[PDB]
């Protein structure tokens, strides 16, 4: 398998662009910025609103937790390629602590508000707007040759009064490169694609596509994470419990892949369930065919079969932000 889109960027590029690992870190200065108070954390970062005491504007400090260096790099490499695309977190500055070396990630800030407070209130057209603003940020990463992977509504920062969309934690990201096998422990698992399940390791850009669908579809029908599995095999079992084994069947030929007679045994066998089953009187006003329509041609097994992100943006349901524009 290999990507329909932006399949040859890091070829045409020179090495270093997609070199991580020789990349060399001219380090900031640490006190420039200091803690004001604690804003976020996860397996590989705890994240703080910062101030920079040069000019007195908020910050973010990204403090690293210990891990290998080369994923440091990554990020690194990364976030500099991205800097300047829309709606992409911008880079500010990269410095360490003195005598522990650990790093810090020093970024613009976001006033968020985060979305299990957020999405309840947005109207419709305000999620159309919104997810609108996430795809100009995901077209324009895998069009620099960048899978973001771990695309879900905790890395989308939302400043509601200012409109504004950053994409952030680009600590799983990685450069595309056609045919390269890649590592299927990335992403949340809410937002892990089929690919990512059944072990097809040469994935793509593709991916980005369907854990946007997952978040779209629990935004429409309010129902966060919309598949909600245990662990890995009971998420394969969800999805299927709604698209149906029948298409998953053909999936798995196309690709020639056999799931494990656990897994196998787990999935059974589903029919698909209409989007509008999922459809009640609290997301009723969220729910019409053009949105439906939309998350159907995210939602799919097949990763060459969902539209690109250039694609979803010229999808009807977003025609009324593009007039706007
Ligand atoms: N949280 C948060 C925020 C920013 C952020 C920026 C880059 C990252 O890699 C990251 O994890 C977080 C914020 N409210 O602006």
């Amino acid at each position: 398998s290999k990507a329909r889109v932006y399949a040859d960027v890091n070829v045409l590029r020179p090495k270093e662009y997609w070199d991580y690992e020789a990349l060399t870190v001219q380090w900031g200065e640490q006190d420039d910025y200091e803690v004001v108070r604690k804003v976020g954390r996860g397996k590989y970062s705890e994240v703080f609103e910062g101030i920079n005491v040069n000019n007195n504007e908020k910050c973010i400090i990204k403090i690293l937790k210990p891990v290998k260096k080369k994923k440091i790099k990554r990020e690194i490499k990364i976030l500099q390629n991205l800097c300047g695309g829309p709606n992409i977190v911008k880079l500010l500055d990269i410095v360490r602590d003195q005598h522990s070396k650990t790093p810090s990630l020093i970024f613009e800030y976001v006033n968020n508000t985060d979305f299990k407070v957020l999405y309840p209130t947005l109207t419709d057209y305000d999620i159309r707007y919104y997810i609108y603003e996430l795809l100009k940020a995901l077209d324009y990463c895998h069009s620099q040759g960048i899978m973001h992977r771990d695309v879900k509504p905790h890395n989308v920062m939302i400043d509601h009064e200012l409109r504004k969309l950053r994409l952030i934690d680009w600590g799983l990201a990685e450069f595309y490169h056609p045919g390269k096998e890649y590592n299927v422990r990335v992403a949340s698992r809410y937002f892990k694609g089929p690919e990512l399940l059944v072990d097809l390791q040469d994935y793509d850009y593709s991916l980005d596509m369907w854990s946007l669908g997952c978040m779209f579809a629990g935004m429409i029908f309010r129902k966060e994470p919309f598949f909600y599995g245990h662990d890995n095999h009971d998420q394969l079992v969800k999805i299927a419990k709604v698209l149906g084994t029948d298409g998953l069947n053909v999936y798995l030929n196309k690709y020639r892949i056999e799931l494990d007679p656990q897994l196998e045994a787990l999935v059974g066998r589903h029919s698909r369930k209409p989007w509008l089953k999922f459809m009640n009187a609290d997301n009723q006003h969220l729910v019409s065919p053009e949105a439906i329509d939309f998350l159907d041609k995210l939602l799919r097994y097949d990763h060459q079969e969902r539209l690109t992100a250039l694609e979803a943006m010229t999808h009807p349901y977003f025609q009324q932000v593009r007039a706007a524009e």
